[PDB]
């Protein structure tokens, strides 16, 4: 039995090592055999998903205006580490806790010294990931306290659920985007006396997920006009949509906090001492998983900024700065991970919450 607040690892709650299925849906014999052959993989996803469900339920109980963004992320991450039973690269946090505010939709997590305080009128996107053996759960929701954003939230949730319903083996990615867009734009909202037709953020998308690879190569667009490339049996996708009251386009903005090794870059010998050490720290602790500066601090690293810049300039590491729409705009996000199994579509991260 899990504690409140949560402290019992998910592994210890299901002793037989069999974890709960997410929501299974029929798509819009030999395949059953093929499905069962990868059971250990689905099971890993499911373990990671249960951890995600329990962490997020916990976060929803205490997240409140008044808290610093740092306090929020540290409290969330602490619980996540505990429930996933962090163990080097075999079990852990898949990527940093996004807590993007307002016009900012994605890739913001505070660095050391950030004094930002969560406000009553803030619209905060909590996007965090867990993994078991590199089987990643990428799942996200939006937190508000002012009911004025209720319809904006409902639009994006509906858009995400539409994307999830439309997804399937042999489904064209461009169709999913068109579908998402149609639902999203069917919503109009009124916030502080102004009305808006909700728009999808056109340069943001969902994505295929691979082992230790958050962005495996295929993208799921949230507007019409994309690639007719088809989804394939066995693939795993992060179905995420973002709605905005602004331009519906994001740009890089603010201090960068998120970084991730380029998956395709091989071993590179480095003699520069600080740069060498940092790359070793990244290889040991994150591999190709994304990390943030706070995660370097926590490992006792200091004076690493120039080394990190070197790694970026070399193309060994890529920076992922916050992506924000225009000043004054509001953005919302909902996201789930789905498994395109041979016998069905599993919304693995589905919970009783969203
Ligand atoms: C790179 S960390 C953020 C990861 C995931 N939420 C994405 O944007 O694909
Ligand atoms: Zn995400
Ligand atoms: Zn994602």
């Amino acid at each position: 039995v899990q504690t409140d607040p949560p402290s019992v690892p998910i592994c210890d709650l299901y002793p037989n090592g069999v974890f709960p299925k997410g929501q299974e849906c029929e798509y819009p014999e030999e395949k059953k055999a093929l499905d069962q052959a990868s059971e250990e993989i689905w099971n890993d996803f499911r373990e990671a998903a249960e951890a995600h469900r329990q962490v997020r339920k916990y976060v929803m109980s205490w997240i409140k205006p008044g808290m610093t963004m740092i306090e929020i992320c540290e409290k969330l991450e602490d619980c996540s580490r505990k429930l996933i039973k962090e163990n080097g690269l075999n079990a852990g946090l898949a990527f940093p806790t996004g807590c993007s505010l307002n016009n900012c939709a994605a890739h913001y997590t505070p660095n050391a010294g950030d004094t930002t305080v969560l406000q009553y009128d803030d619209i905060c996107k909590i996007d965090f990931g867990t993994h078991i053996s590199g089987r990643i759960i990428d799942c996200a929701f939006t937190v508000t306290f002012n009911p004025k954003y209720d319809t904006l939230l409902k639009a994006v949730k509906d858009a995400t659920n539409t994307g999830i319903k439309c997804a399937g083996i042999d489904v064209r990615l461009c169709d999913v985007g068109e579908a998402i867009q149609e639902v999203m734009e069917s919503y109009e909202v009124e916030i502080d006396g102004k009305t808006y037709q909700v728009k999808p953020i056109r340069n943001l998308n969902g994505h295929s997920i691979g082992q230790y690879r958050i962005h495996a190569g295929k993208t799921v667009p949230i507007i019409k006009g994309g690639e007719a490339t088809r989804m394939e049996e066995g693939e795993v996708y992060a179905i995420e949509t973002f709605g905005s009251t602004g331009k519906g386009v994001v740009h890089d903005d603010m201090e960068c906090s998120h970084y991730m090794k380029n998956f395709d870059v091989g071993h590179v010998p480095i003699r520069l001492p600080r740069t060498k050490h940092l790359l070793n720290v990244i290889n040991e602790n994150f591999g190709t998983l994304a990390f943030c500066r706070r995660w370097l601090d926590r490992l006792g690293e200091s004076k690493y900024l120039m080394a990190l810049k070197n790694l970026c300039d070399l193309g060994i590491v890529d920076p992922y700065p916050p992506l924000c729409d225009i000043k004054g705009s509001y953005t919302a996000q909902f996201e789930h991970t789905i498994l395109l199994r041979p016998t069905c579509k599993e919304v693995v991260s589905r919970g009783d919450d969203y």
